[PDB]
RNA sequence: AUGGCUGUCGUCAGCUCGUGUUGUGAAAUGUUGGGUUAAGUCCCGCAACGAGCGCAACCCUUAUCCUUUGUUGCCAGCGGU
């Protein structure tokens, strides 16, 4: 449902970027500057985080398909487990340019993953030679590394969850073109114009992103009840 | 005025298209870049995702061996010459 302010300092969600890379549009969401490092205003994010979680909850109550987005090293594996914990979908390694705006052409690539999976469990690769069986399994390995989170998708997402918004500005722009509401974790270096429901928080720490991922995988499941 | 056929750049590795995105727009992207190759041949990354003509392969011949077949072909092991 909601979390307090005491655990905010434990995860370091106020530990933003320096006074060199900050975005000018972070003035309503910066508490101050400690040793030339901007501190995220923790009194401003806690009313804005819970209204997004209730915004993420009722869309999940109407059988909403939530998509998770994050392609950074610190949160590449944490975003995969959080989506499956709440029975949702994820994008973890690489966001393909045109994954949502060009949804038609990537579906042939999605079924191009499915026929390789049906050729994996039944025992089909073993009849072919060494060269053919190696590359089509190597083409397989690249496939669910970038499309395995959305191989169960079958449509356009109802809502979008974004980590490292400035690093994933392509994903936010793609959902904005189709009118899909996004849920981005904006840090001091990021731009929140594309973000419909702004959540100011630190995104460069493993323990910080798991606090959001743990909370967003928690808020979905009672909407499933 | 043409069909059909042919040479040439050049058997040079390029030529494009669909969707999406960018730019008012001509168009750009993909096709660029780090490696790599005879080759946009392959890997990775990347607002690109895929596909087609090209490359290669599939075709013929040559390079070694096995099986079957032995004439008008062949002559190792046995005879007459």
């Amino acid at each position: 449902a909601t979390v307090s302010m005491r655990d905010m300092l434990k995860a370091g969600v106020h530990f933003g970027h320096q006074t060199r890379y900050w975005n000018p549009k972070m003035k309503p969401f910066i508490f101050g500057a400690r040793n030339k490092v901007h501190i995220i205003n923790l009194e401003k994010t806690v009313p804005m985080f819970n209204e997004a979680l209730a915004e993420l909850n009722k869309i999940a109550s109407r059988k909403g398909k939530i998509l998770f987005v994050g392609t950074k090293r610190a949160a590449s594996e944490a975003v995969k487990d959080a989506a499956l914990s709440c029975d949702q979908f994820f994008v973890n390694h690489r966001w393909l340019g045109g994954m949502l705006t060009n949804w038609k052409t990537v579906r042939q690539s999605i079924k191009r993953l499915k026929d390789l999976e049906t050729q994996s469990q039944d025992g089909t690769f073993d009849k072919l030679t060494k060269k053919e069986a190696l590359m089509r399994t190597r083409e397989l390995e690249k496939l669910e590394n970038s499309l395995g989170g959305i191989k169960d998708m079958g449509g356009l997402p109802d809502a979008l969850f974004v980590i490292d918004a400035d690093h994933e500005h392509i994903a936010i722009k793609e959902a904005n073109n189709l009118g899909i509401p996004v849920f981005a974790i904006v840090d001091t270096n990021s731009d929140p114009d594309g973000v419909d429901f702004v959540i100011p928080g630190n995104d460069d720490a493993i323990r910080a992103v798991t606090l959001y991922l743990g909370a967003v995988a928690a808020t979905v499941r009672e909407g499933r009840s």
